[PDB]
């Protein structure tokens, strides 16, 4: 998995998963 940044903390990830928005694969 891949570890959660405090970058995503806003609408931009569309309610995404931590890896999903701070780990784009």
């Amino acid at each position: 998995g891949c570890p959660p940044c405090l970058a995503l903390f806003s609408p931009s990830c569309e309610e995404l998963s931590i890896q999903e928005c701070c780990c784009g694969w």
